[PDB]
């Protein structure tokens, strides 16, 4: 069973649209065929996908709404939940659209175009316009000899001047390729100041959390204040039970880590931007330490970006993305990530059979070469206590699996943290505690009846550990549950069982 | 509470005999009184004595069985049960008697002197008499130059010659002292064919198992045959639950370690023979890796002799006593031994007080010091991997006591092994479990009713906690049991309680 | 801070100018090779830390080849910084033909149906892909209806569909859309060919390289020992003896054989290409971190190879995952790291060197918190190890800049080098060929110096010849090793604590 | 095997011969010292292994002393072996006076009432037994009624049960069998007597035996750094500057000032007898290996004492608690082991010194599985500290007979031992005052040499000196440090690993 967890970025490339899959003739003009696309879904999460994303970057809440009502149909195809990830624009840079026919433009070295700043404008080949997250103007942001970087740093734009009389960057061309629309711009090193949180984001957000989701990534995290902001519309809509990963993707998201760590459930790792908003070669250093400092807090660490990128075009990954996918698991990553592979590509069912089989493998080898070390963690409460004498428990004998009856997950949770050397079957009793541990390394979610104070919980873990297909008999298990139901304030019971 | 156990030799040094302390005029001619005698004792209980050994190489059984039953007075007057441990006479040599009103003699270096192997008769100054186990002939077991001594090394003689017409030793005095009855007589590098075990003893044995004992220490342990031949009278007279020590006082015993430690249920370190029979430099090799290894086999072992010599004749130990007793405990023994402090002294009482004092100090420093790492062991059981639990348990947070519910001990055994930071209160359910736990490690032995189904064993466990005046309100407790009573194999079970 | 993982860099035309044009500019292969231009810009990538270049004798001829070293010479003298020269072999493998009328490739659309031709010694066509097989062997009956045939690290997969037995050509359909260029490393898992002990192809490719002057031979597809030690009787029987072999696994067979393989050899080269097409692709990461660890065991080399910057070949910046695989090799104890495409084929070669040299910069300061080597496990089996074993403690007890080691053949700065102290070593040498002999050792800034006399003080060379280099100035301490005195010492024998004036 | 925890005997008359008589024979006391037949009986200690004789000033007069450290000198032109002097000082103490008539003792019974007199310059009675209190203080307004006066380590307990002010004397009941015998140890636990900063007694005794010759000083009752100090003082101002003094813990404030004593001293003996009445006996363990494991961390001396062997004073063999705490002494750390009444007042001296070497030579052979120092946890603090790490690194990675320091002060001999090789250390220094100052260091066997040329082979001379001691053999790998070259280095900066011809 795959204990590494996978988000599942979705996008046209799964949605059969009036018949015609993705990239074809008049495809944009069909409209979506729900039942076909719906079946193409079901297959990524058969694959092993735990948790789909939704980039609130590309789509109109109609799109979204209508994916998202998609994958509630899928689930049923399937028969399996996966979580709902609502991943917010930000304070984010595109590049608006291109007058006459143009869709993009071909450019050289040292040849010298412009960038305009001047908010809901059109893009010319000697133009290019920036729409800015809620219209700022960042004219008087950016100086002389700053870079201009469009399609996550694929092509770069060195300001060579600025003209007061129109508010334009005047940008000679470094490398050659592609410009698009809705397509980053990244300008690093750069003080913009934008808000806490921009309205269409509030808005996003309230959308998503109308339509059901169980998870918002926040991206440009950079102060815990931007979590809480996100906090607060949660609590106030009445879907507290909803977990917040802070994408850390510039230098004060990582200057501040340990207050966003607090204040998150998690910490999306979006190396994409932070590759660009910070020296390249330092996100390994930050990837590693931050896969350590969240599993230390007991919350969710998941690893995106690139991570199968080649497999957007071709049905074998490099040898350099096996590597990477590999290493994250090794790093001790609750979850990886695929976006444009699963979204955009032609190849997202074998994407998400490619990083379930890596991941299968890599999980193996963790008692080898795992950087995790639950040894040197204090145990901080009686549940957190428990959860490490289960670790113990799967360190001394061939534990199948644990099974942890847990009211609001936080049992699992404290139990995944540890990295048991077993599968943790979560029973628990509302499907937004099931969907919620979706992204938890090592959990399976089930929902079952909340026990009753007659109830054998004991009977009950060994009996939906069975149907579930994941023991047979002679199968030793460590069960956990606050005993007895309803007199217990925590789990407080470990029982090893022989399945019957 | 102490941890490390403590065996006391008793003797006449507690016994009131007719109103007269021990040593004084007409003392061994007045006879004992029980009463006064048995308080005597209680109060070695009370400083920490947790059983009696009654040596069999000093006494005839009518001795062994009236002391034996004070003590059973003197659990009553304490309110404290303690085991009860025979150890056997043993394949040894000791010293008759002699000619005329004469109990010893006074020797200088150089003197020449004679040794008697004739058997069963007297002792003259120029003719010491050896009385051997089962009246065997040694005469042509010993060599010339080979060394005799006397009362455990204290005296030395050489062997000068050999006088065939007599069958006598011809002996030159090394050193200046003692020469007396039933002293130990050691003749190192010596292969006398004694028997596999000798019928005084086989009686000795039958004697103590019909007056009610828990342990047996069997002398001069050479290889498992010695073990099994005690074990066979112990099954066949229906006394099965009773343990065996083997005492290792030898270079036969050193060799065949491994298989006493398999056939024996302990080992008693019998060092004042093993530092004449073997180089006195290696006993404190052997001590160590003879501990480790009966600890990593979850039996008992017992430190033995001149652990706080100096208080036979001072109120106060010398610093290396106080060293080697807290050294003992820092190694990972179970229990420490009084023979003649508790048995022969002046300060029996005093003796017992201060072993518990140094005991008591050194369990202390076991984190900082202990040899013993039960991170090292197989966990070759379930109930084991339970003991493991508990151990993980222990060192997470402070716990104040563990408490197992055993109906053999096996359990308490096994957690005791595991040397967790906390007191093991071993709940079981007949008399002779609670005596046979007595001297494993942290484990405090008490009697209750055996549960019935209906029972809750958790509520039981904490309410004889408290009972016991172990626990109060808020301490936390670390429960194991085989849930439910008479369907559980074994201890399936481990809660974490805060005491009401 | 000096680089101490090692970059091979693959040449090709990349850095190459013809007649003042750039690589795939047009007419370019029109034109003449500008030897002082090219070399030029060689010399950069010497500058931006390239230690070894890499000629690949499975692409272009001996002509070519040797051009190119010859360039690569020229390069050495205007950087005045010498770098290692290694071939790579051809090996028992199958390479696609020339194409009629040369040209270079062709693309394909999933479902196009063409065919393979098991004739030796014909060139291809769009419709008729021919394959050079090592042997000149005939596959024909060796591959089945069923069998995936593979181009270029598996970027193009074809179907066996048929077999037409009068032509003895293979029927086969697109699995994907991609390319068919000229030259291109062909797979077919579960095959058996039958390919010989050495091909005779390969034989003349390392003799022609043993002349031109190499200090290193990677052997392509290395099965068993037999594969090494055949290649070693020739750089023994050619007077080379001091060429070093770095065997390449890259298949089930040199995975199963890997001890025996790195006793033959002086290293391995992980060729994660072929290995992650003929294996298992999810078991490459796991057979890489074992190979690193085992090869730095034995005091061996490891380069890590295929992929590791690929998307540079077309872009200025590389991927997130790209940067993780260069990063994750310097933690698993890679001695060095290569650019293939990169820096033979691709738009930014310079670039990929100064990429490549900065995560392997930043990966090494890292190297105490993360790194997989153990070096406190290892067996100090010979006196010169136990000075390297205590070399390595000196630099843990205290800041030390530089470890000096005076070495006739490389062995002291080869020990050193594994136990992998945390300092430069400066391995000072008295011969061009233990010099860039060491040019791929962890650590290792090998310099050449004259042989000191029995009247020099080795102590002062040592500490003179790092104050000219630029790496330490007063007040640094740095640990010197040397066999003292010269001409009596069996071996380093002596370890000073130095601080520099 | 050589021995390497070091010994201290105590001299007393056990070994003394007078008129041909020996210890405890009728009219002993009244014959003359035979000097020569005395040095032979202690040159057969110096050959069973004792490494320094102890010269306790608390018995017998100047002029015992002085003659007894002449009587040493001869021992070891008789043994042809140097040994360390040691000066023990009565320190701020109370000791029983001389008794009326010259008796040495008396025994008392359990019950029996005596009187104990404050009145200082006075001798004892049997019934009136009068104190000599450092400083001739008048302790009566500082001892209350209850008070336990104990005599001798605690052998024999006195319980104050009334105060008579006409005479300033206690009343005392005997609280168990036991002997008060001429100036032994009185200690009065929970008392605040106002001892001086050093005794006028004191001062004299350590002025005596700097003119007699002495290498080690131990200071009883040290209570803060400034009783050291005050010492040092004293040994520097008469051109004693080598001395080395060792502090004697015994006492709750020496115990709370042990960081600056430690700081202030070059050694502590852990004074077990005192200890153990002045704080909780069960505490005296957990000092103990603290004590060894803090003194062992600065790079100084630890001797652990008093009641080693004690059972040897009467018997031919020890109990087994009396070998277990010799062995775990060493297991625990300790540089030496003392022995006390063993060797200066009892029936078998030489039996004492050969039992403990025996307990001590195997002890050291356990040092790989039991020892509690860990030399991994210590800051390297200096370059010859960064040497001595370095020389224990060469001693674990391959098999070491012996290490060669060539040392001046004996610094780079106490860095190497501080270390605890797996070997023997052979200190070559210059001069007997260094060589007598390393005989209580871990592992040192001290040896003079003449000091070296700026043109000697310092590497020729180690090993020629090792062969020469018979340490080694042809074959046998050792390493040798030193600083060169001579007249150049600032401190040991060399080390050779090198096979003996
Ligand atoms: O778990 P293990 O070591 O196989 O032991 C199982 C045995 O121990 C017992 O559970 C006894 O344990 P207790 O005496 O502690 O109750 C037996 O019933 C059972 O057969
Ligand atoms: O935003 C993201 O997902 C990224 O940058 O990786
Ligand atoms: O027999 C014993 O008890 C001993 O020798 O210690
Ligand atoms: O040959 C190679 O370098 C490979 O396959 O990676
Ligand atoms: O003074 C001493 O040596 C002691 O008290 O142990
Ligand atoms: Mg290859
Ligand atoms: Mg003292």
């Amino acid at each position: 069973n795959k204990r590494v967890k996978i988000v599942a970025t979705l996008g046209p490339a799964v949605e059969i649209r009036g018949g015609k899959k993705f990239g074809e003739d008049g495809y944009w003009g069909e409209k979506l065929d729900v039942e076909a696309s719906a079946k193409n879904i079901a297959k990524l999460i058969e694959a092993g996908a735990n948790t789909f994303r939704f980039n609130f970057s590309h789509g109109d809440h109609q799109e979204q709404g209508e994916r998202m009502a998609t994958v509630k149909l899928a689930e049923k195809i399937a028969g399996k939940k996966v979580g709902f990830l609502l991943d917010t624009k930000g304070p984010e840079i595109r590049t608006e659209l291109f007058e006459g026919e143009a869709k993009e433009y071909s450019y050289k070295t040292g040849e010298k175009i412009r960038v305009a700043t001047k908010q809901g404008i059109k893009s010319t080949r000697e133009v290019i316009a920036l729409n800015v997250a809620g219209a700022l103007d960042i004219y008087d942001d950016v100086e002389v000899g700053r870079q201009v970087l469009v399609d996550d740093g694929k092509l770069g734009l060195r300001v060579v001047a600025k003209d007061d009389a129109t508010r334009e960057f005047e940008v000679e061309v470094e490398n050659d390729g592609i410009i698009a629309k809705q397509k980053g711009v990244n300008i690093p090193n750069t003080k913009i100041p934008f808000p806490a949180l921009a309205e269409r984001d509030n808005d996003d957000i309230r959308f998503g959390l109308e339509q059901g989701i169980n998870f918002i990534a926040i991206s440009f995290v950079r102060t815990a204040k931007d979590v809480n902001e996100v906090r607060a519309i949660c609590e106030e809509t009445g879907n507290g039970h909803v977990q917040l990963f802070a994408k850390i993707e510039n230098q004060q998201g990582i200057d501040n880590l340990d207050e966003i760590i607090e204040a998150a459930d998690g910490i999306m790792i979006a190396r994409g931007d932070m590759g660009i908003e910070v020296p390249f070669e330092m996100v390994p250093v930050y990837q590693k330490m931050i896969i350590k400092k969240v599993n230390a807090a007991g919350k969710v660490v998941i690893t995106a970006t690139n991570m199968l990128e080649t497999m957007t075009e071709k049905p074998r990954a490099t040898r350099s993305e096996v590597s990477d996918v590999f290493n994250a698991v090794i790093d001790g990553t609750d979850a990886t990530m695929l976006s444009g592979e699963s979204a955009n590509g032609k190849y997202p069912l074998e994407s998400v059979t490619t990083m379930a089989t890596i991941d299968k493998n890599a999980q193996a080898l963790l008692n080898e070469y795992g950087r995790l070390d639950s040894d040197s963690f204090e145990r901080n409460s009686k549940t957190e206590v428990m959860a490490s004498a289960v670790k113990d428990a799967t360190s001394s004998m061939d534990i199948k699996l644990v099974v942890t009856l847990t009211k609001t997950g936080h049992t699992a949770r404290l139990i995944s943290k540890y990295r048991p050397n077993a599968d943790i079957l979560a029973l628990t009793f509302d499907e937004l505690t099931e969907r919620g541990l979706m992204l938890n390394w090592g959990v399976i979610p089930m929902l079952t009846d909340a026990p009753s104070s007659t109830d054998d919980m004991f009977e009950i873990a060994e009996r939906k550990a069975v149907e579930a297909g994941l023991v047979e008999s002679g199968d030793d298990i460590v069960i956990v549950a606050g005993v007895p139901v309803g007199e217990a304030v925590r789990t407080n019971t470990m029982r090893i069982r022989t399945v019957r």
